């Protein structure tokens, strides 16, 4: 009786074998537009992607994960809110049983239908899952999906689900431009917080776009074709694999911009 996203093992049910669920940063929130401050003293956000190397794409039952050589130094996010150089290690999604909603993070409440987490780890401390244990171990970029517009630089992964159907299914999927995910601008908003799924440990810094990018609705299609189940398990379509917003206790949450 493991964690997931359904009646018996959702969000709800967390705090039993986590009780870090009811902690004093848990993600994700509700970003509320008026009461962010712009922060003046933040950095714009440095994005180094040219020398990312993907190596596969995972099904892990709860997403699928799209993982990358961290062995040196190389894909790196920087500046912004952070203090030092965070290496991207792999990037997922949570999305929707319908295209009003699937994010994790809202906007005065809005939801989108998607939100990428582009996940990168504090390179002080030497692997990620050392990173995990500290409470500035993680930078995560979340990036909101909204349906209209193709995003032609996500068709790459769209079109290899079909070979991760479900859990503990993999693919090699290299050289794979993550680039081709990111919107315009690069404004955001930050708090500090959490990963959103089990173990739920408190060690990410986040920092979430405000512009959205757009996919096509055949796009976010593809995704709720996935399965949560393994293989000659019972069909339970991978959808609505999101946390609802948490409360913000004792946080303030920071615009990059006016
Ligand atoms: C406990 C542990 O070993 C950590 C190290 C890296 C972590 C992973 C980093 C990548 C994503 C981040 C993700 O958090 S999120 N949704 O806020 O981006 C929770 C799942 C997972 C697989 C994490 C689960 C817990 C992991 C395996
Ligand atoms: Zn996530």
């Amino acid at each position: 009786h493991h964690w997931g996203y359904g009646k018996h093992n959702g969000p709800e049910h967390w705090h039993k074998d986590f009780p870090i669920a009811k902690g004093e940063r848990q993600s994700p929130v509700d970003i509320d537009t008026h009461t962010a401050k712009y922060d003046p003293s933040l950095k714009p956000l440095s994005v180094s992607y040219d020398q990312a190397t993907s190596l596969r794409i995972l099904n892990n039952g709860h997403a699928f994960n799209v993982e990358f050589d961290d062995s040196q130094d190389k894909a790196v996010l920087k500046g912004g809110p952070l203090d030092g150089t965070y290496r991207l290690i792999q990037f997922h999604f949570h999305w929707g049983s319908l295209d009003g909603q699937g994010s994790e993070h809202t906007v005065d409440k809005k939801k989108y239908a998607a939100e990428l987490h582009l996940v990168h780890w504090n390179t002080k401390y030497g692997d990620f899952g050392k990173a995990v244990q500290q409470p500035d171990g993680l930078a995560v970029l979340g990036i909101f999906l909204k349906v209209g517009s193709a995003k032609p630089g996500l068709q790459k992964v769209v079109d290899v689900l079909d070979s991760i159907k479900t859990k503990g299914k993999s693919a090699d999927f290299t050289n794979f431009d993550p680039r081709g995910l990111l919107p315009e601008s690069l404004d955001y908003w930050t708090y500090p917080g959490s990963l959103t799924t089990p173990p739920l440990l408190e060690c990410v810094t986040w920092i979430v776009l405000k512009e959205p990018i757009s996919v096509s609705s055949e796009q976010v299609l593809k995704f709720r074709k996935l399965n949560f189940n393994g293989e000659g398990e019972p069909e339970e379509l991978m959808v609505d694999n999101w946390r609802p917003a948490q409360p913000l206790k004792n946080r303030q949450i920071k615009a990059s911009f006016k």
